[PDB]
């Protein structure tokens, strides 16, 4: 049993646990935290690549200008940051240069035509085909969705480091975690644990029912063992896709909005020599019209690519066919991306990859209209798709729960 | 990119791997592609061997076999050059009064088996000295499944006689028992390597979700550990998975397969290693203790380690104990070990390392040795369909039949 139960040990659930444990208003209550995975962090996942190279299979960068709450958290938990170099396109193509002119020249038309789709909006510059080539050169295939409006896309573009240069956020700075964002997760977890909260990792919430003034949760361990938990206050710090698997009538009984998701894929490769130094590619990012889409060269340490939507599924399908075919395709697409023959690309010594079926999903926190369960996720904020959104939702979720306790 | 095969086997346990080996050896089957799925990242299923701390091979799943009862398993160990060793837990060195009394009771009651052998084991034994005495006797066998109302006296007599710790209760001492010198995982890997070298393709980490007939073949929907959906087309399908897994699919199990029903029980094993073999002072090495105590069955493996093995409610008890935290779980073992050994709690030290495994459906039970879908022709393979339900020998027997059933389909 517990007074307060949080389902989800991502940055959102851990942060709202920290807020509640700090509050002098509800001191002494027991706090129980569940997560279906054996480790906290959710879509924050830091790994060591072969030798001594820390890499981010999930969230990777932040901007102090856009994400003040996240910068504050990094400093609060004494987490060191380092410069994130992939904030400009050094070898801009013609279509990328033309994109900048189109974005700025069409920008005043956002006032009256901001609601139409981004593709249709950009088509005003030189027609459909030209718009496709320009939008493609930003490396985020989500921008082609018909639901994303022009003003919505301008906001999205202005938030990403590789392409911010085409917006009024072109002065924003970007950083990464020196040791990986896992260090921040573990910092919050240790503080929450030292304060007396109980963690039950490896238990998935299946269903919830109202039990008088509290709730009865049905969970299952990853070995199938069924567990029941009673709580007085419940926060679901899980993304919308996870809410759909529950029996809580999401989103109908929570808000008047709908939610969607897109897959994401990252692949990291190390080599015997930093061969890309010969092409002056260290600390540069290339956005290309081939399945790699976005290629990054981190100093002299490793390279990686990052894609979404259909290309993420393509690479995951490529992994399911075998490692040899997977690395072969990477080698082919690296060669064409660099404009050189395949034989000049070496073979890697080690590699790791990660596929997120719902890597990105889209009031800062929600409440069930009848039961009072609180829902916490970046998808409910103006920073959907960003760790900052989780912190904003967590602050609002803890505020909602404190009002529930004080009532 | 498209996934397709002539033959698909879902399940990389001993049953699925063996029927793959049979099919690859068949001359009337050469040239066909074979694809093998399993939801786990490693083959073996309920065979799971691990290294406890330094150098100590332990069996979190299947642990022992008898060459008298399980000749196909013995032959497989030999065929793949897997060395065996004596399984020492075959006698009760400290027979309790209730254990001695149950042997006498089952003997003296045996003339009543003809007329009353169909009633529950508990009710049958109750005819000796009443209900309470029967509970005490049956409890001392260490297998709580024997209390189930669906386990008849006739069934229990056979069950008692085929388990190493209590086989002496029905004078079945002629059964030798062996374990793997390096773990039964070595046998699994031996089969897998043979199957892989023969051309079969393994896709581990993919769980079958549903199956639909697709003309003369089948269309499979699978999901990887990361939620990625995989579609696979095959012509011939063997589901080498237990009944509980079959019931999770959309293949009308067991209605379209047999007239029998199927059940399961949970199992739990816990292993502990210490800085010294403290149990040697009590002459417990290579001995097993059966106790009216949540540990139920306590084993001491030479001077290497000890473990306990439980089923049914006590399996769930220890799993809930794990959920409370390692400290409370280890201290609960310490308390129950002291009570079982009749020694002071402080005399038992704390373990250096430990590991445990909970099998929600550790044993599955219920008539040919393999089944077929009366409409779609899908083949099912499991130890639960054999007279050796709950034993690896059953998987080997089911695989023989399943392979013959598929070869018939291929030749039709
Ligand atoms: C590849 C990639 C790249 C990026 C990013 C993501 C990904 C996948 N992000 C987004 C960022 O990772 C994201 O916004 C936050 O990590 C979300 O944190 P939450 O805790 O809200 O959800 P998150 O998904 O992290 O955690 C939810 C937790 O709930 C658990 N859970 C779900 N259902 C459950 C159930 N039924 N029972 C029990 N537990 C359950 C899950 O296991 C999970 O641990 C990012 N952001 C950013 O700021 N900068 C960046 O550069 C990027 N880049
Ligand atoms: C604790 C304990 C102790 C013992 C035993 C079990 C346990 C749990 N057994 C019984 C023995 O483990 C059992 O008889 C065989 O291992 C069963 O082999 P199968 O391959 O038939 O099923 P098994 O369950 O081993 O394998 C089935 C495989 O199918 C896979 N699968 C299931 N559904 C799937 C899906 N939808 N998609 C993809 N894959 C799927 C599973 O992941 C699994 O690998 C035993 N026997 C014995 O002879 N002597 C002994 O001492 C013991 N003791
Ligand atoms: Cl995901
Ligand atoms: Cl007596
Ligand atoms: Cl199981
Ligand atoms: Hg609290
Ligand atoms: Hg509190
Ligand atoms: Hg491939
Ligand atoms: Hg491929
Ligand atoms: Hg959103
Ligand atoms: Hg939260
Ligand atoms: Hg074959
Ligand atoms: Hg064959
Ligand atoms: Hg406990
Ligand atoms: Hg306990
Ligand atoms: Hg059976
Ligand atoms: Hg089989
Ligand atoms: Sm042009
Ligand atoms: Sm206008
Ligand atoms: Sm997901
Ligand atoms: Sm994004
Ligand atoms: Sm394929
Ligand atoms: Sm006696
Ligand atoms: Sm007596
Ligand atoms: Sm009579
Ligand atoms: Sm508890
Ligand atoms: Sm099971
Ligand atoms: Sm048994």
């Amino acid at each position: 049993s517990s007074d307060i139960c949080i389902v989800g040990a991502g940055i959102s659930g851990l942060t709202c646990a920290s807020h509640l444990l700090d509050s002098p208003a509800c001191r002494g209550l027991s706090l129980r935290i569940f997560d279906m995975q054996q480790e906290a962090g959710g879509r924050i996942r830091s790994k060591m690549l072969d030798g001594k190279a820390s890499i981010e299979l999930g969230a990777g960068r932040y901007s102090p200008q856009l994400h003040p709450h996240f910068q504050s958290a990094m400093q609060h938990y004494s987490q060191k940051s380092e410069v994130y170099p992939f904030t400009q396109l050094k070898f801009k193509s013609h279509v990328q240069q033309k994109l900048k002119r189109a974005m700025n020249e069409l920008s005043p038309r956002l006032k009256e035509h901001g609601k139409e789709s981004f593709l249709q909006f950009v088509s005003r510059y030189q027609g459909h085909d030209s718009a496709v080539g320009m939008i493609r050169s930003m490396g985020y295939d989500a921008l082609f969705l018909p639901d994303i409006s022009a003003e919505m896309a301008y906001d999205i573009v202005g938030k990403h480091p590789e392409i911010q240069s085409v917006t009024d956020n072109d002065a924003n700075q970007w950083f990464a975690a020196e040791t990986g964002f896992a260090g921040l997760i573990q910092g919050i977890k240790a503080k929450v644990k030292a304060a007396g909260a109980r963690f039950s990792l490896g238990y998935r919430l299946l269903s919830v029912r109202t039990d008088g003034d509290g709730y009865l949760l049905q969970l299952a361990g990853d070995d199938g063992w069924k567990l029941e938990h009673r709580t007085r206050h419940l926060i679901l710090a899980i993304p919308p896709s996870a809410m759909a698997g529950l029996n809580v009538d999401f989103p109908e009984a929570w808000s008047g909005a709908r939610y969607g998701s897109l897959p994401l894929f990252k692949g990291f490769l190390t080599y015997g020599e930093p061969w890309w130094l010969d092409y002056k590619l260290d600390d540069q990012v290339l956005i290309v019209d081939n399945p790699l889409r976005k290629i990054y060269f981190k100093g002299d340490k490793y390279l990686f690519f990052y894609t979404d939507s259909e290309m993420a599924n393509y690479w995951r399908g490529c992994v399911a066919e075998g490692e040899d075919g997977y690395l072969e395709q990477i080698r082919t697409h690296l060669a064409s991306a660099l404009g050189i023959v395949r034989e000049r690309i070496p073979q890697p010594l080690a590699h790791v990859h990660k596929y997120w079926a719902h890597g990105v999903e889209f009031p800062s926190a929600l409440s069930h209209r009848d039961s009072g369960i609180i829902a916490c996720s970046d998808a409910y904020t103006e920073h959907c798709g960003w760790m900052e959104g989780g912190l904003l939702s967590a602050r609002e979720a803890s505020r909602l729960l404190l009002q529930r306790i004080a009532a």
